[PDB]
């Protein structure tokens, strides 16, 4: 009898209540009960994107079903689930899968269709070493299978679609991906599933607080599954933190090398000290335990609770009338209120921690799922951000303008209260060269997000070339790196908030805007493979340097308003008005003083002491040889990287030189002292 | 217990999803005040209000041609006066979302041979178990209106593509079944003539607006194409109410994202007045009204939240400076 | 169309939405349990079984 | 012994492609022992059989 | 019973101290008990 050696009641298993409750999608579920109860081909199949719980709407069609809630056609059915791979136990033998196949149709025959078939994954009965569909087809066309299909749009397109009979055994029932307040109402469902399960509390503003961030922010899986698995973590998180203890775990450290010490010794004071931590460490411990209890008898007393909402169900469905209305007046406001007396008893005494999960919680989860720090503005990365030019100007020297519009963009995405449709800022930057506009960058990523790294760079002067912009969107399908992915976008796609240095886009041909059109008004590109991945949770950044020659020419004694609004003239003169005006901020970089140039070489002997540390070695200066430096490092035209070669070429060489001739200790004094011409170290 | 040919209509709408069923009266009432949301979420160019308007009609009506697909418009207009943000709001109204619609971007396509992009990839290359994603999106949602952004920057007959989908819209696709346009709507965007018409929307009617910058475009195009196009609907560059009205609206969804943040935000209409001498110029549109909005109002804005100023449940007045605003807490 | 015609007979749709609503009803004079709304209960009642009958 | 344990054990089972390749052979007989609950066991491999078996049942993914 | 016919006790080699206490790894560990105390 295959159906009791290869099949599974779900309606066993949901008479037994171990199921889900699940919500909405009534109408879908009405039209599988229509295209069930035909009396030809009876078999629809469901359909979509998974993480959608199709699984699961079989699951309440068969509680529906227990619950009677059906048309008069079904009640009395048997839904069983059946793997096709649960056949393919001995495939060798010829005719061996198909004589189960045939004892299970033969089975099913003597039933006499009052049996409902469920299949998953449809596609597994489409090869299988013909095989499969060539014994199903006639009881699918003749409708005395009662198939329940339900599968993966991409299985489903791939697979049955291009079988054509298979097809027309079968009608498309697509469950759409859900809203966010229908994932809203499942999460309170599933929110009381969790409760009665992983022995915890939730908060439910931290619920839709996190189906909200879901669905926002990651892309990665669908509705309403990620969700549901955020929270599954959350709760197994705080769960494991149920049994932490941290600090009676410091105590007990404390105390035992308290005890240790003691026994090392057999004036003393340290068995009161031994006696008073063993003290505090058994309160907490006591305190701990006493928590535990409560915790305990609150998820105890609500399993009981849970068990008398299953009698009082088992009184639903057999219908005894007086036993309702003893359960209901009995069991419910009592066993609530005190339930509520031990909610407000834990709320008095839970300090060693909760058991409720908050919305920081969820972003703690959220930021390890992500890496992103959404987890909220607490104060200390907000106030970061109330300090975020100075931050900056740890290695932004001058040039406040655009300090000002980096952090005025910082801002309005970190408070949540951009546009997030457009990205979080379009950037034109100007100026003159070699200033730090990668600076600028580097330590936007570092005091922002993460470092001097996170980022990804495009030289535009490669880009001279239509293929040029074929290489950085990706290469059209049948051609050549389709099966790679585009250059630019698989690697937004893995590290999805990032900043983008387009640098020095007046070199590239023209048509690369045209790119960035699509990206800077929407923020989402579609590659080669035809699908398109987000930017707008990201920064984009072009630079040029055309009318750096009027910058410096007039930023002395002119506004930056108007310079602003002539270097955008010029700019009209270079783009297309149709791109800037999708161009939302525009800076101006000036020409700075010598001052600057001292500044960041008072930076780069900072990073070549921290070098110097590393290497072991403690080294001072002369800071007229800084002056020096700052007399050689400099050129209208170029300004800070002949600094940065001149410390190469007059310090990296010959101080390495004399280390290397073996002269320099690491622990000395070393002062750069100046010469005529160049720097003495000393060794003191 | 008699099943009449609703009945039919419905069971194919709910089981393909082409809204096939006759004119039920919540839907011809929602179609009249549909005209008027499109009047409402797009301000000025009331001339798209009444082309689209036509094209839906003479959809849902169930009048207009099942050989050629419903609508076809090639949009002119200057920048940022909403051609995006009206086939958006079509769908918004439409389908409840902007993610359903086709919006295939159009300015990557500027060699030529990434037409396989869209159609498939011809057998015996890489793409051939994919398809090209027009098809498939197609394929799966019937009923859905497709938009082709910007559509000239590309290589220029690129669209003989759009030859056939205007023509007949059966589509062969790359691995060799066929896929129909016939409940669907394609719509185009170019801002060829735009100078032109920042140039002379005065001076002349809508007409010889059109009939010019239909020379024009015929110029650039083939005079193929041109034919197959239903409308060739002009926009035009929108006064400072048009300005007033879009700061409203997008002050409107500024409230709506602060009150899901969780704040009572009023404004002075001096304010307003502030934003609207700082929003306009006839060559740019309505994107230097948007960020003005968004510098000279946020980056305070936000600042003062960044110091823990507002407190929920207040009023808050956008209230004046004496040039810029400050947020206020009573 | 068809079994959706059959469906719609065996439901029926008017009839268990005012079934909701008694059902409801029955819920609120339970949690005033004046009442008077023991009278609307049973207005709404008698119009279901009168509908069920009819069905 | 699954079914009589109650979760009290949680057995271990390296080479999940080798429960995958075992002749259901062995793996989606206890499919249902660990989706139902009877088992939580834990999985040991390499990155290519993540991708060669267990990504490719998208179930057992 | 079946137990002992097919199944291998670490854990009983580990209380009979056969083993390798291996150091670290612990929030590897703490993220595999975060997957073992889940429901799904
Ligand atoms: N209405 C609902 N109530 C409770 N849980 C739900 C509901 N809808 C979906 N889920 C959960 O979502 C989970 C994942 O969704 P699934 O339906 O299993 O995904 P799928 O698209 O069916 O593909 P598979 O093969 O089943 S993973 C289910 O196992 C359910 O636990
Ligand atoms: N009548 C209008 N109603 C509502 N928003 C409008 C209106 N006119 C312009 N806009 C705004 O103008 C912008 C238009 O966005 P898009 O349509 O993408 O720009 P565009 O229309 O594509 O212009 P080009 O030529 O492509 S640069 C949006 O920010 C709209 O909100
Ligand atoms: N504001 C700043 N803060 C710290 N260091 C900077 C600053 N501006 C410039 N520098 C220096 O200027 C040089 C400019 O590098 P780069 O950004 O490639 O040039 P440009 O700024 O001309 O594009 C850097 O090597 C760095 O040493
Ligand atoms: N901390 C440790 N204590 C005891 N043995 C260890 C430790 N770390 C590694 N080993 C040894 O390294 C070997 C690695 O084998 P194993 O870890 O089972 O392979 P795999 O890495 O494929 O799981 C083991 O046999 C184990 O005995």
């Amino acid at each position: 009898q295959a159906l009791k050696k290869y099949t599974i009641d779900l309606t066993e298993r949901a008479e037994q209540g171990k199921l889900d409750p699940v919500i909405g999608r009534d109408e879908e579920i009405r039209r599988t009960i229509q295209v069930l109860q035909r009396r030809t081909k009876n078999n629809p199949v469901l359909i979509g994107e998974p993480g959608v719980g199709k699984t699961a709407i079989v699951e309440g069609l068969a509680q529906r079903i227990i619950n009677g809630e059906v048309p008069e056609g079904l009640k009395g059915r048997r839904v069983l689930a059946l793997d096709m791979g649960a056949l393919v136990a001995g495939a060798k033998y010829r005719g061996e899968f198909e004589e189960r196949l045939k004892g299970v149709l033969n089975d099913l025959a003597k039933q006499e269709g009052n049996v409902i078939l469920f299949i998953d994954a449809l596609h597994t009965m489409v090869g299988a070493g013909m095989d499969a569909g060539n014994m199903l087809k006639p009881a699918l066309a003749r409708g005395e299978l009662h198939c329940v299909g339900a599968t993966t749009l991409d299985e489903y397109r791939q697979y049955i679609e291009k079988d054509a009979a298979l097809e027309r055994r079968f009608q498309k029932v697509f469950v759409a991906e859900p809203s966010v307040e229908d994932t809203i109402a499942i999460l309170r469902g599933l929110k009381e599933r969790y409760e009665l399960h992983h022995h915890v509390q939730i908060t439910d503003p931290a619920i839709v607080a996190a189906a909200t961030l879901s669905h926002r922010y990651i892309a990665d899986r669908q509705l309403p599954d990620k969700a549901i698995d955020l929270i599954d973590e959350a709760a197994s998180s705080i769960r494991m933190q149920i049994d932490s203890p941290e600090e009676l775990d410091r105590l007990d450290r404390r105390i035992i090398q308290l005890k240790l010490e003691q026994q090392a010794l057999m004036l003393d004071m340290l068995n009161e000290e031994l006696s008073d931590k063993e003290r505090q460490y058994s309160e907490l411990e006591e305190e701990w335990k006493a928590e535990k209890a409560s915790l305990s008898g609150t998820q105890t007393i609500k399993a009981e609770l849970e068990q008398a909402k299953i009698a009082i169900e088992q009184a639903r469905r057999v219908g005894d009338l007086a036993r309702m209305s003893e359960l209901q007046y009995g069991k419910i406001p009592e066993l609530e209120k005190q339930l509520e007396a031990a909610t407000q008893l834990e709320g008095k005494t839970m300090r060693l921690l909760r058991n409720k999960v908050t919305d920081a919680e969820i972003a703690e989860v959220l930021a390890r799922w992500t890496g992103i720090p959404v987890s909220r503005m607490m104060e200390s990365e907000r106030e970061k951000l109330l300090r975020m030019e100075q931050e900056l100007h740890h290695r932004v020297i001058g040039q406040n303008e655009a300090v000002d519009a980096v952090s005025n963009a910082i801002r309005r995405s970190r408070a949540g209260l951009a546009d997030p449709n457009r990205p979080i800022g379009s950037f034109l930057f100007l100026g003159p060269t070699g200033v730090g506009k990668t600076e600028l960058c580097k330590a936007l990523a570092n005091f922002m997000f993460d470092s001097d790294e996170a980022m990804v760079r495009i030289d535009m002067s490669e880009f001279m070339e239509k293929h040029s912009v074929s290489r950085l969107v990706g290469a059209p399908p049948g051609y050549v790196g389709y099966e790679e992915g585009g250059y630019l976008t698989e690697a937004v796609r893995r590290r999805p908030y990032s900043v983008i240095l387009l640098d020095a886009v007046e070199k590239a041909h023209p048509d690369v805007f045209n790119i960035l059109l699509q990206v800077l008004d929407d923020g989402r590109l579609t590659d080669g493979q035809g699908r398109t991945v987000d930017f707008r949770n990201t920064v984009v950044i072009m630079t040029s340097n055309l009318g750096s020659d009027l910058i410096q020419e007039r930023f002395g004694e002119l506004d930056y308003a108007h310079m602003k609004e002539l270097v955008l003239g010029v700019v009209s003169h270079n783009f297309r008005p149709e791109f800037i005006n999708r161009i939302d901020e525009v800076v101006v970089f000036h020409p700075l003083g010598e001052q600057h140039i001292a500044s960041i070489a008072q930076i780069q002997l900072k990073r070549l002491y921290k070098r110097l540390e590393e290497r072991g070695y403690e080294i001072h200066i002369s800071d007229e040889a800084l002056k020096l430096l700052s007399e050689n490092g400099y050129d209208p035209v170029y300004g800070a990287r002949p600094l940065k070669r001149a410390i190469q070429q007059q310090i990296e060489n010959p101080l390495a030189q004399q280390i290397l001739s073996g002269e320099l200790v690491p622990g000395k004094v070393i002062r750069l002292e100046v010469n005529e011409d160049r720097i003495v170290a000393v060794q003191h």
